């Protein structure tokens, strides 16, 4: 599924990610569009082996089990491929999960590099509210 930037807004905010762990929506939807640009089965394998999985590219060093990538963990417990489907349940529960785990956002590369300190709610500009 190609989530709308709005749609996904919704969809985020009703999973409860707005202001998870002190993040704004924005925050969350800029993460999706360079991560996924919103393809939910985006999938892209890193240089270590391991594969990002989703709207939020999901790693399976440590977070779900794709059963390719030695040493790993599945921390949040799941399939690799229940991270591509069209309802983003999963993905919702496994990154609050990832922004818990102490570095809060940073552990997405690309929120780092292209959303830190931008004016992440122009993502979520024009949404219905």
């Amino acid at each position: 599924k190609v989530f709308g930037r709005c749609e996904l807004a919704a969809a985020m905010k009703r999973h409860g990610l707005d202001n998870y762990r002190g993040y704004s929506l924005g925050n969350w939807v800029c993460a999706a569009k360079f991560e996924s640009n919103f393809n939910t089965q985006a999938t892209n394998r890193n240089t270590d082996g391991s594969t990002d999985y989703g709207i939020l590219q999901i790693n399976s060093r440590w977070w779900c089990n794709d059963g390719r990538t030695p040493g790993s963990r599945n921390l949040c417990n799941i399939p690799c491929s229940a991270l591509l489907s069209s309802d983003i349940t999963a993905s919702v529960n496994c990154a609050k999960k990832i922004v818990s785990d102490g570095n809060g956002m940073n552990a997405w590369v690309a929120w780092r590099n292209r959303c830190k300190g931008t004016d992440v709610q122009a993502w979520i500009r024009g949404c219905r509210l």
